[PDB]
């Protein structure tokens, strides 16, 4: 990547070190970017979210999905749930998502927690099978916590036969006073629903498929216990990318792991992190990983850096982390860090070829974890760390190794007030991201890799223009 | 320009990153120094103010030209708005402001929004086109608000002809009750007012004046549709420079904009931006340009920095534009990033011409947005970006464009509780460059950029000496 | 009037020491009461508007006349401002209420500052007579003060001529946006608007009218001056009922300007007050008045008590002054004190025919004071005293008359936050006073106050029950 002449800095930059030159553009729309990725992963947008727990959910796998990108399904998870989510995910409608379906049996306390699980805000009402009306939370606001479903069932909603364009369902929801249309399958049944800005995300982002057509889902293993069986079961379940993630992955274990994985054959893009040097990368790229996670320290749920001391700024890690795997074919992906648009755009710029977003999206209604409200009534999601899921492996010597296993720390991660979805943060990263390759002027992200002018800012360089808004960020 | 020796940072610097070193000096007082730029923009001072329509404003226009600036009237605005805008200008007063005029039938509430609309404090009562009284808001306190102007209007005011030169006008109101002095036609007609701080302005600032000898006013032009119709109706309408904005300047669709507009043969100095490198700046002077507007992420209500990663610091983009754009001849226009009169003078030492200024601006009375209050009364004005009306270009295309465009940034841009109107802000910023210009020992802008010398220093260096009052800077 | 046994308090009582006791009633549904008044001031419910400037507006007067009250307009006022008040409000529909009419030529501010003086909540724009649209305080937001009223206007609104019965104007706003549904002339042009709730109160309330059948309003007048004349000019300018009211009315100024009145054959009933004593009503009676306002003290601007020490439990001067009436075949009105509907409540039981309302109207939106918001955003109006004007009469001179007069006592009168209208207050204050007739059971104010059995209650007496929310009462 090229420098600006004596921006030649005596430290290692992260994101807020460094800043983006525009150059001679010929990309005038942001439309005109291609944003798909050139590493296997399948991804037409460059964002990819984290295996963790808190994060790597069963919707947000549809979702992501969905709008392009991949989500890895966290290590260690049972392969009966691994197979149940990659079944769920594949069976997914390209174009309409799927709402929360309440039986008109079903409580008003059970409606209300499952309203806020997708960024629809209203649940669709079925009976047999088919459509009956839509439960919003203003329905259900004043109304007995276990009052039944057809208490507060609102009969009028927009109905659409699935596989209508988006342009008449956009039409439909013009005045609809819920903006929420309700798809119908041929005999009558419910298909899913279709938002309003569902609509125009679905005319504007391609979803990740696999070769059958099917959404795409991610899996990863630990280096723990026999690598080569989880990384065959996982196969086997339908995993279209494997991660093999550790804290260190510059260790003869990592190592020993990426060859058994790679030696099966697999026929899958094969994920190993986490490093930082170029040394690592290497190594990981010639034990049999094509693509190598980049990052140690830079998560926002790690305390490496504080408890240890060891880690690196996240941008250096990734310009050489992907001059070494680029040198010899490979990618790399940016690992933790990633609190804006530019962080994603600048991981980019570095040569990722994906970027990794993990607790920034756990702030979303579509992350596993269950949406809470602080004191002042502002949603907000417990976002927490991999900690021993992501390490090296009687009650007492339970206790013994517990004693050292880095804590699992948690942070509290605040909903947009009004675009808490997922959906809405990937709008503003893929628009951040499509900004940035017109202002260097590539219309894919392989041309922003050779084409960008980097350059480094002090404090003040980045306290310059208008932070984001609340909700916009991390 | 001339840095210190050893002073050859690894990074850009911004305004906050820099500093003048004195030099010998010949000019003893700040009056010696000649503020007139010479980039053909005919402004007597280097301010000049941003083509947004929370700022650019007609009331703004006519006072900043009165004081020297210039004022660039949003794009996209109306042909007939334009028109009547600089038909108001042009015709105003070199030395007389125009005040709020009120007749008696007016409502107490229109007088109370009406009096904010300038920096006088007072508003004239007109009867058949004489002055009868004065209103201010220590007289509409209590009143009721739909109550007639009759029952307000002060009978007291000073009266001076029109032509009166400022030392009488300025003696006359030694101990008026009012600082307001009523300037009358030789028939006795309102010509409009003159404030004891007025008085003074005029003696020191010439106004910026066209061949006709009319108040300049500058108007902008979108790249998006017929560049070149625009244009011609803009010079029809009377503007005295033009300035072609987009947010990436250096693309090709600003070049053919800018060879479009050149190719007319329009007689009027061509102002285009932006952009932040000296490949930019020569592109877009040899397209035809003789102004270009440097900085791409300093602006207040600029998002780029934190959603694309795309930008530079101001200083740096500055010093490199000014050396292509005066290594070809042409000048630069510093926009965005201006904060304190230290900006404006670190600007003008980097190499450009003028300075442009804007959400700075916004908090003043002169402002074209509304005055309001917060919860402790203390007056401020909402200052907004011109967002997709920088950009490049059914409901359904105009929400999916829409649903990547960049958000309209609102910020809090706090009046000064004494010194609210523009006016004052001029007087910083200019009393800040006249001292600038007197430490380096220059009695013009271009010895000043020639003979500054200036230095690097880190937040420590930033942090000496005493923070300016509240409402002296954004 | 009867009392419990045992039941005789060596001390006088206010409102709050009494109760009604319930008896046997055949009047089981509230609208089986008669609400008309018998004292010959033709008002439909037992309410009068206090002829105070803060309150006795001309809004107010053609709001409380629709409803069935009358509104005393404040003494010393102009002549000519009460003839054109009487003029507007005798020309007002007996169904159809006055809106807030603007052209489409006003001002944001304007609408915005117009838009309160009535309970609507949205104002009719009107072209050339003829509707156009509704501007409410939805569209008003967010827009420059001083745009015009076309950029604001809603084009859409609910029609019906003229005429009309409440029941299809009620069903055509079953789904209305916006409450208000906008009354025309047979020749398209507005005759005024017909709210979802006016049409209900509309079928509730007979209009207080005159013998031509236009609504009623009264006026007041002092006993300094000529009382004669004024009282000539006031029934001249339209008046159907005066009031001389002074802060003692015992004294022997009062009892030669009743005689003065009186010897008019004005052929108007004719209150005075204030009295408290059976003398005094008496006296006061046989000067020739007709009705007898009483209260001395209770007024929530009256700081007669605190300042001089004089004054009565209002309670028991009510019912003694309507004994002494009674034997004389006069009648009282109950005068100040009244915060809740069973202040009215009791005073009709304790013998008033009518009972005037003074501050508690104050916070409504048909008050003639202007709408103010605290630092909450809670909106309020000021009430004020009449001060000086209900007393008895160079700068010095002036001056020294205003060294003792009363000062003008000022309170906050918080509006309901939903139900901020006087015909709310109207709706508490009749059904109140039909549920206790109903609890008596009486089918008319004369049987409420004949079979009334009253009781006498401590402090705790008074805390049973719960308190009336906030807006509801003063
Ligand atoms: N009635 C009803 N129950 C639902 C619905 N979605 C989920 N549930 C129930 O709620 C449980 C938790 O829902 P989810 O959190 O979406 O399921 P999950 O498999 O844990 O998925 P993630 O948390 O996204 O990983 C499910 O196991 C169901 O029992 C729905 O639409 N309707
Ligand atoms: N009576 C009266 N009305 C005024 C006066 N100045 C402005 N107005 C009215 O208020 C409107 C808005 O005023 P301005 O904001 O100064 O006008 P503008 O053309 O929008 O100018 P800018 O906001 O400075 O761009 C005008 O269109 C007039 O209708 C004045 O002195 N007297
Ligand atoms: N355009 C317009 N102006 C109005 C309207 N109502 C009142 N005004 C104006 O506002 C002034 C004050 O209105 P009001 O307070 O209702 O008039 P008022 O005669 O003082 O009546 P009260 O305050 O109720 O005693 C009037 O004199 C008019 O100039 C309306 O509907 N449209
Ligand atoms: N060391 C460590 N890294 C973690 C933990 N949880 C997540 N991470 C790392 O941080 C990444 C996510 O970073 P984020 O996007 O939340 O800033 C994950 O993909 C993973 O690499 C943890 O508990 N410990
Ligand atoms: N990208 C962007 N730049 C803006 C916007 N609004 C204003 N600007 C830039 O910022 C300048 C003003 O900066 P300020 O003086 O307010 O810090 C303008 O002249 C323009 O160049 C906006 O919405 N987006
Ligand atoms: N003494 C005195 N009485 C007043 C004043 N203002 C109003 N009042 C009395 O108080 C009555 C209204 O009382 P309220 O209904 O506000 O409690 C009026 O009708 C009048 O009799 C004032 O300034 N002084």
């Amino acid at each position: 990547v090229r420098f600006l002449d004596g921006h030649t800095p005596a430290y290692d930059l992260t994101y807020n070190d460094v800043f983006v030159v525009p150059g001679r553009s010929d990309v005038a729309s942001r439309f005109d970017v291609d944003l798909s990725t050139v590493d296997g992963s399948g991804t037409t947008i460059p964002v990819v979210v984290a295996n963790m727990t808190a994060v790597a959910g069963r919707r947000m796998a549809e979702t992501v999905a969905r709008r392009g990108g991949i989500v890895v399904l966290p290590q260690d998870l049972p392969i009966t749930a691994v197979s149940e989510t990659v079944d769920f995910v594949k069976s997914r409608d390209l174009v309409v998502d799927t709402p929360v379906t309440l039986s008109p049996e079903d409580s008003v306390s059970d409606a209300n927690a499952l309203l806020h699980k997708r960024a629809h805000g209203a649940a669709v009402v079925v009976f047999e099978g088919r459509p009956i009306g839509l439960v919003t939370e203003a329905n259900c606001a004043g109304v007995d916590r276990f009052a039944r479903v057809r208490d507060i069932a609102l009969s009028d909603f927009v109905t659409a036969p699935v596989g209508t364009d988006p342009r008449e369902v956009f039409d439909l929801l013009e005045h609809a006073p819920i903006d929420v249309a309700v798809m119908t399958a041929p005999d009558g049944t419910l298909a899913g629903v279709l938002t309003r800005t569902g609509a125009i995300r679905a005319g504007i982002y391609t979803p990740a498929v696999d070769a059958k057509g099917r959404l795409r889902i991610a899996a990863a293993v630990g280096i723990n216990g026999d690598v080569g069986a989880k990384a065959q079961a996982l196969a086997e379940a339908g995993a279209d990318l494997l991660v093999i993630d550790t804290a260190h992955g510059h260790q003869a274990k990592m190592l020993d792991a990426i060859k058994a994985v790679a030696s099966l054959d697999l026929g899958l893009p094969l994920v190993a992190g986490n490093v930082v040097s170029a040394e690592g990368t290497r190594d990981l790229i010639e034990a049999g990983a094509s693509i190598v996670k980049v990052g140690v320290g830079p998560g926002a749920m790690c305390t490496t850096r504080m408890m240890t001391g060891v880690g690196r700024p996240q941008f250096s890690a990734v310009v050489e982390c992907a001059a070494a795997a680029r040198q010899l074919g490979g990618h790399v992906w940016a690992d933790g860090g990633v609190r804006h648009p530019r962080d994603v755009a600048l991981a980019l710029a570095a040569g990722a070829s994906n970027v990794m977003i993990g607790s920034w999206f756990a702030g979303t209604y579509e992350s596993p974890g269950d949406l809470l409200f602080d004191r002042d009534d502002r949603p907000y999601k417990e976002s927490y760390g991999m900690a021993s899921k992501r390490a090296v492996a009687s009650s007492f010597d339970r206790a013994r190794k517990g004693l050292f296993e880095e804590g699992i720390s948690t942070s509290r991660m605040s909903l947009d007030p009004a675009r808490g979805g997922v959906e809405d943060l990937l709008d503003h990263i893929t628009s951040g991201v499509r900004s940035t390759c017109t202002y260097v002027g590539a219309a894919n992200l392989p041309e922003l890799h050779e084409k960008v002018v980097l350059g480094v800012q002090s404090a003040a360089g980045f306290a310059e223009g208008h932070p984001l808004p609340a909700g916009w960020t991390a």
